[PDB]
């Protein structure tokens, strides 16, 4: 019945789409932020990809490595790993029912499944652990087991950190929520089914080339979060 | 000593960078064009990737398939394949010394290696070969076996189908060549070493975000060649 | 009900399991045999994977390359083919044969992989590998070359074997029992002229 | 010169090949054994690949999944670890141990893969798989559990075996000869408690 938003700080918000977008539960689990880096320059994507931004040539080129691909592996040594943990949430209210991971489950006793994937790669230089650098990305995947809702459409502005509800009868604003950190994901949970909300939407010969070029720029976001440059794309 | 340009018609030009960019050899081998398609809509990239352009949402999303990945494989059947043939050219003059492929070499008797890769996938619907659709991409890779030249820099304009030489002493135009078809690749062959020429170049806080966003749009080209929409990227 | 048999020379024979073993049809498609080679002896497979042998060492060990992953870059050429030959179930009669260039007007899907090293300056071949296997959707003794009331013999060694029935398609072939199963689970024969592995 | 031996319980012993076989050091790193499991019997490997067995069928056949490719999506959890434990060559003495969270202040690189199925509603584990192998850069009888003048016995079964010498690191272990090599080229033992495959 509600809306789930995954921000870059690694947190999960949940809004009741009627009337207010009034927050119904926040879930902060310490897990870090959704993207990290120590150390032209390399820009991590939310997926796990890295991109090389040459500042001298004004170019962005794909490095042929991933955080995972680096783990497959001169002078340095690669460490790190990929993890999958699932949080059994009680939608709604709250809450954590369990935290399931590789070494064990952590249960509380008393319908929303929330999986965090985390990929870390740390480059260390022998004969020591002085860490020459690292990259670490993460994201949430969501499942419920018991478009947009009728009367109201839900959109998401990446560059504005805003979720918004518009009436299909007027297009006008019904409610709005501003977040204090960049948005990485957004799901609309409705009548049992989980529905992913796109971050990239605009709606109301050599013509269609511009239309398709207009489309290709519309489908990439480059943001900054607490000093970390990252890259969202489709 | 010269410059090699691979166009979308599947041809290979070669220019003497001094003084003129005067063409020295054209190589037309029937092999088709560098990208083809029969049949929202799907846009092939030069690599082999496909992209889905939703015209209603003004969005470009990655399909999780490649021309090769489709071959790995309901109602339809996939056929096609990937081929690697090498043309032993005589740089310079001309020419073909041999054409080496899977089933055999085709020799002439009397220093430039030119490999064409070709990826085709055809979707056919049983019980017949009426071909529900197809995609076919190709590209050239170049090797010589016996930046830019001194005094002169070589650049390439994708959207203008132009190769250009500029003096390092003034930045001014030394010579220029206009092609009649979109450019897919460009190599600068100099003193034994083969040097790939980038298709994307411009040269002369929240600041660097725009600088890096300016960079990320600079590194993608969406063109059209004889009706076929394609996509160049880094 | 029909019995389709993929031989290791590239041709496809069909038998009637109606207490005959008689051949109703047999198809040769000029793509070559399922295994080819050239001039530390190494052995390929149906896949095609690659394996390295020496008679002094006790072992057979994987080479970190495949025919395919060699195409992804001495000069290497070749490629991969996916061709489906449409048959009418009984007595063959190819209806459509669609390859990469286009379709010519029970379907046998023929995969072929080929890599050859050639002299950069000359073009002269240094060595090669060609691997293929059949797939076609609508008890055999691999020791010798027979399918078994009734039996049937080849020329050439067997590669794959399916049994059609009613429309459905069926292919067929303490820790001691476990290890014993692993033993008789890989096959290494000869063709011609060359060692080949049939995996599992 | 040193002899480093990776046992199948996760610990690493070193022997002096100076006509002793004596243990100079031995390292246990709490990451678990190299193979774990849970409750059509299937068998994993060091990689870790997965294989399916039934005592009625003559065979051992690949399942189209790995511990890793199951992580890439009953509910599945777990992950993959890459940890390198820096040792001083003789007598161990771990200098640095860098995992994904950070480095704590001859290097053993420990890979671990883990997948477990859990009940969606409950969280209760349904089954799991854990696979690990050691790698560390700066004649053994796998039949029994010994390395051979002098010999040495384990508890537990052997997984990998290297021989250090002068600085360099060396690990060691008609068509009849070919097929014979393929035979004694895979190992299927028991631990504990579970069948495991050591590939090649
Ligand atoms: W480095
Ligand atoms: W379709
Ligand atoms: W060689
Ligand atoms: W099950």
């Amino acid at each position: 019945s509600l809306v789930i938003i995954s921000t870059l700080d690694g947190r999960i918000a949940a809004l009741d789409p009627e009337n207010h977008g009034k927050k119904q539960w926040d879930l902060d689990v310490g897990s870090g932020s959704l993207v990290s880096s120590s150390l032209k320059m390399i820009i991590p994507s939310l997926d796990g990809a890295l991109f090389q931004w040459d500042r001298d040539r004004e170019s962005m080129e794909t490095v042929p490595f991933t955080v995972e691909s680096l783990l497959e592996s001169d002078d340095v040594v690669l460490v790190g790993g990929k993890s999958l943990t699932t949080y059994g949430l009680s939608a709604y209210s709250g809450k954590v029912r369990y935290i399931c991971s590789a070494l064990g489950c952590r249960q509380w006793d008393s319908i929303l499944l929330l999986q965090r994937t985390q990929k870390t790669v740390r480059a260390v230089g022998p004969r020591s652990g002085n860490e020459k650098w690292n990259f670490s990305v993460g994201h949430f995947e969501l499942r419920y087991i018991p478009a947009a809702i009728m009367d109201i459409v839900i959109k998401v502005s990446v560059a504005d950190w805003k979720v918004m509800a518009f009436s299909k009868k007027g297009g006008h604003l019904e409610w709005e929520y501003q977040f204090c950190t960049p948005i990485a994901s957004a799901w609309l949970l409705k009548d049992g089914k989980v529905i992913p909300i796109s971050l990239f939407d605009d709606t109301s010969e050599e013509d269609i080339v511009e239309a398709a070029r207009g489309a290709t720029e519309n489908s990439v976001y480059l943001g900054m979060y607490r000093g970390q440059l990252y890259l969202q794309s489709s």
